[PDB]
């Protein structure tokens, strides 16, 4: 009985990390085997290049960095497939969607080109998109100092996210991330319990193919 | 008057590195501004991951390593465009073709998927393919100990190379690499002088688009 692959995507400060963490804790408290993953995963060789780039300690050509973000997901595929096959549900804090939306926000990057490297990755059974008015998201304190942490770039990534959501091959679920942390959690949790109960029914798919 | 982008591809031990070196020396002796590049370029962060992988000091998931080889070319695009625009012809010892042929030789890698990351790179004005009977190429001493240095894998990369050569958007030129080092050089050199003289006539193209 395989585990489910559940991804959280969403506007900046939309609550992806808080909800990913709470979701795993709640699933495990309700007797599921669930573990948390995030992207980028900064602990590998690739991830350390990505962390330095996001912190602006290094500059990386735009196509190269896009490919490194994708490679960073592929290096985890063997582990993802193994965990799911063993019945462990995986909750993932950002995935290929963020990859495509962020590079796709830069000038002269087509969505098609941005998606290709991630074609074939493990297909999520559930993709939650935490929706929040960009302005309320900036009221969630203030912008950090990493790359992309500005208003104009975020609006352009949001547009790309909306294009990806026309992709009917994927089980997208909109979440109203403007509610309290606990109210948002309870929405996410019920949609996740549903997905887990149906993921044991059809094999793990392949993304964008 | 832009420089030309000339790539050498070819079967193992076909003579790509020797000819790349001789070609640059001859072009410069004949008053051209020409410089040598190679892929993978093992001096960058990415290139050191690639060198360790090829030497088998490290194992890398197959999709991730394919993307790293491509990223390794994109990190050099800014320099490639700048050099060509300044009138410097660039002689390149392996390029995206080797990227696609080598991963494309592994099971379950489609040529389409393998080409995507390199879509958009600077399009070579001339692609020389050094042809040699795989057996005569093994008579060029013996196999080293790096990855892919075996007979069965080389035949499968050669097949992929032949599929890429049906790509009429590219100026492929077959070279008979079984002749002497000097005879092969003289063939390559004349085809290169021709390409350089025509590359000042149309803008640098984009690969596979
Ligand atoms: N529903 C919520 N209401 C109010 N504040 C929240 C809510 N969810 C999270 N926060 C706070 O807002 C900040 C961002 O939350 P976080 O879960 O880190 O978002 P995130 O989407 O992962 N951000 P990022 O990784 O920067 O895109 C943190 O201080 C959270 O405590
Ligand atoms: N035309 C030739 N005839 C005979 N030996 C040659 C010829 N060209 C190169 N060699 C020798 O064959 C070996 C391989 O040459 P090299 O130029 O390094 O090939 P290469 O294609 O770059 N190999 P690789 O990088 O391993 O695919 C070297 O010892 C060369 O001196
Ligand atoms: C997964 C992924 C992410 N991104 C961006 C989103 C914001 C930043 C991470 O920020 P956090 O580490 O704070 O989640 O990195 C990309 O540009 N491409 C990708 O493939
Ligand atoms: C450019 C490139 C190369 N290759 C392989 C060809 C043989 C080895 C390099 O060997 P040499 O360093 O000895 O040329 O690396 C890939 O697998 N993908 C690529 O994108
Ligand atoms: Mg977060
Ligand atoms: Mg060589
Ligand atoms: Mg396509």
């Amino acid at each position: 009985r395989r585990g489910a692959l559940i991804v959280l995507e969403g506007v900046d400060r939309a609550g992806k990390s808080t909800q990913s963490r709470k979701l795993v804790e709640a699933l495990c408290a309700a007797g599921h085997r669930a573990e948390l993953l995030r992207f980028p995963e900064r602990s590998t060789e690739i991830g350390k290049l990505l962390s330095s780039y996001l912190q602006k300690k290094s500059d990386v050509e735009d196509h190269s960095v896009h490919l490194l973000f994708s490679a960073n997901r592929w290096e985890q595929v063997p582990l993802i497939k193994e965990k799911l096959s063993q019945g462990v549900t995986l909750v993932v804090d950002r995935y290929a969607f963020s990859g495509v939306a962020f590079t796709g926000a830069k000038e002269n990057f087509s969505l098609d080109w941005c998606k290709q490297p991630d074609v074939g990755l493990p297909k999520p059974d559930l993709v939650l998109f935490l929706q929040l008015q960009l302005a309320d998201a900036a009221k969630r304190g203030a912008f950090g100092h990493e790359r992309y942490e500005n208003g104009a770039f975020q609006e352009r990534a949001l547009r790309c996210f909306h294009q990806l959501m026309k992709d009917t091959t994927l089980n997208w679920k909109m979440v109203d991330a403007s509610k309290s942390i606990e109210a948002v959690h309870e929405d996410i949790r019920v949609l996740s319990e549903d997905a887990i109960a149906t993921a044991t029914e059809k094999p793990l798919g392949e993304l964008w193919k």
